[PDB]
C-alpha cells in the first residue's frame, strides 16, 4: 500500500508514534518520505547482504529474519515479510524498539540526512489530526 501523507500520519498517530521517546509525528512521517516514498512494499538489498523492509525500512541483519541473512539477530521477533503488510502495526512496534536503542533516530540514515534538523512539522500541516 501507498499511503497518503496525512493518512500516514494519521495511522502512526493512533499507534503511538506521536512524541515517542520524544520524536514528534512530524520526524516519523518525514523518515517514512524519504525511507519508502511511504510505500510499505519498498525493499533495498545491501552491499552487506541484508535488507530493508517496509514503510521505515528496518534492516535485516538486526530486526527481522528474512532467512538469507547469516548471522541476524532477529531483535523484532518477526518475519521481514511482516513488514510489507498494508496494516503498519507491525513496523511501528519494531521501530519503537529501534528508537529506543540507543542513538535515536539517527538509526535512520534518511532522517539523518534529510530530516533532522529542518522543519519537520510541515510533514502533518493541514491533516486532520
Ligand atoms: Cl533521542
Ligand atoms: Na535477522
Amino acid at each position: 500500500k501507498v499511503f497518503g501523507r496525512c493518512e500516514l500520519a494519521a495511522a502512526m498517530k493512533r499507534h503511538g508514534l506521536d512524541n515517542y521517546r520524544g520524536y514528534s509525528l512530524g520526524n516519523w512521517v518525514c523518515a517514512a518520505k524519504f525511507e519508502s516514498n511511504f510505500n510499505t512494499q519498498a525493499t533495498n538489498r545491501n552491499t552487506d547482504g541484508s535488507t530493508d523492509y517496509g514503510i521505515l525500512q528496518i534492516n535485516s541483519r538486526w530486526w527481522c529474519n528474512d532467512g538469507r541473512t547469516p548471522g541476524s539477530r532477529n531483535l523484532c521477533n518477526i518475519p521481514c515479510s511482516a513488514l510489507l503488510s498494508s496494516d503498519i502495526t507491525a513496523s511501528v512496534n519494531c521501530a519503537k524498539k529501534i528508537v529506543s536503542d540507543g542513538n535515536g533516530m539517527n538509526a535512520w540514515v534518511a532522517w539523518r540526512n534529510r530530516c533532522k534538523g529542518t522543519d519537520v512539522q510541515a510533514w502533518i500541516r493541514g491533516c486532520r489530526l
